[PDB]
């Protein structure tokens, strides 16, 4: 059912596994994410960015998710606003039916980040909605400790080396796991990893075989993601991996049949590739069989 | 708002215009169709084939449509089951919240077509849902008896069309004398299947993106207008939407091999589909009918 984000992440926090947070922008992404969760018996964190919400309309974003939840009522589902940029954006997500909201104010000084986050928290918590915030651009663990105590935010995303998109590491992957463990120790709350796509080898091969160009993009290796969960990460933001796998198959259908224009012929194999990415990620993070 | 199919088509029947009936298989198609109707102030017929319903799930097909109607509550919208093949399929659509259903038994002999259609009608009408059936080329006298006894709300008579892009291996031709006779004898809304036109700008867009249309031909615009003058009120349109949508997808794929933001593919695809629908609404005379 559609539940508070913290309902899912407190269990993951206490038992020591990661729940993937998967972005979607339309029905095909959402269906494949849900079939993955049903097939791996895994909780689901479903994420929509502000841009995704503008593309779908927030009424359709929430509406499609609610339909999917009633289709799979046995799966714990949180619907999460990814990188909300204003109080008003977060307030609109709360009013529309989101069960989790992120307020990203990490580009501000500590005092202004805490101020705005706290404002979001008391609004969201009044409405039964959980809150994510971000600290770092890396994190100061003692800032994190104070930030969490005073804001009462439900989960925290500390900067430990990742970044959005595919072009993460200009060389070898590097995450500061000592800093992670200290944050986790001092805050004792669920933590979140942004920019956590791995770009597996098969997904990249699929994309390049379809004539795509990834441009030397490298994600977080699987072994770093597992070490992250061992360090205390409980929500693993994942988007790029899904897009590459999906568009790989769309490119492939276009290439191999120039007369094909049935949309289902493009998006059925795209859905399948995306679902498989999600299933494997669920097993990697340790959320499989957790229902 | 979401309304009986006959509510939209009775008005079109009385006032002599055609309402496009546009197929969809996902959010992108649906959104672009609704924005077209909103911008042309036009009633909408939204339809989903059995295959589309298996792809989306009937719960999602109705659910997305109901969300879209709430976003544009001033637009008369009917949600239509396209080419239902069984009574049970039509019954599931009625229960799921469709406001119109088509039962296609035209491959049966007259007596069996009428019997199955009548059974669907009794079921659908008990639930406040309108019914389309198919006959056929059509015998105008079969049509007259068929409609009187079945009490179907609208009829698709075969007059020369076919589904898909490949409609006429020779010159395009429709039997308009047959059409008018059917209209005269039945005096109900009529439906035209296989009514995609494949406009030249949509074909040019598809070929420029590397697409192959394999010498396909659609109904000329002039034939669509003549069919509405002859009494056609519901004009089934699918292929045109697919080609315009997939033309832009192919183009995005071609012009940036590093693009994998789905919105970068489907925003222009939506726009192109929207414009096809907008121009079709103006062609058929449903624009500015709200
Ligand atoms: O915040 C991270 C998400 O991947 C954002 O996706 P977006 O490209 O829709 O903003
Ligand atoms: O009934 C005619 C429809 O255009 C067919 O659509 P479909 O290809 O989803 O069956
Ligand atoms: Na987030
Ligand atoms: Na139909
Ligand atoms: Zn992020
Ligand atoms: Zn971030
Ligand atoms: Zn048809
Ligand atoms: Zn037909």
């Amino acid at each position: 059912m559609l539940v508070k984000g913290n309902e899912i992440l407190l269990k993951a926090h206490k038992e020591g596994y990661g729940v993937g947070a998967f972005n979607f922008v339309n029905f095909e992404m959402l269906n494949a994410i849900f079939e993955a969760g049903n097939e791996e018996n895994s909780p689901l964190f479903i994420q929509a960015s502000e841009g995704a919400i503008k593309y779908m309309g927030i009424d359709m974003a929430v509406g499609m998710v609610k339909i999917m939840c009633e289709r799979y009522p046995h799966i714990p589902v949180a619907l999460h606003l990814d990188h909300g940029t204003t109080f008003e954006s977060c307030e609109k997500a709360v009013k529309a039916g989101f069960t989790s909201v992120m307020i990203d104010a990490s580009h501000h000084a500590f005092e202004e980040n805490l101020e705005l986050t706290s404002k979001v928290v008391k609004m969201a918590h009044n409405a039964g909605v959980s809150v994510e915030a971000e600290l770092g651009r890396l994190v100061n663990p003692k800032e994190a400790e104070q930030f969490v105590k005073e804001s009462q935010v439900d989960y925290l995303a500390p900067a430990i080396g990742t970044s959005h998109g595919a072009f993460k590491f200009k060389g070898e992957p590097k995450l500061d796991f000592e800093r992670l463990q200290e944050v986790k120790r001092l805050t004792n709350i669920p933590l979140v990893l942004h920019g956590a796509s791995a770009i597996p080898d098969n997904v990249r091969k699929s994309y390049l075989d379809a004539g795509g160009d990834l441009k030397g993009s490298k994600g977080v290796p699987f072994e770093f993601l597992q070490e992250s969960v061992k360090g205390g990460i409980n929500k693993v933001n994942t988007d790029t991996d899904l897009r590459i796998a999906f568009i790989a198959e769309v490119r492939k259908v276009a290439n191999e049949d120039k007369s094909q224009f049935d949309l289902r012929k493009f998006f059925s194999p795209a859905q399948l590739a995306l679902k498989n990415v999600v299933k494997e990620r669920m097993k990697l993070l340790g959320s499989a069989n957790k229902i």
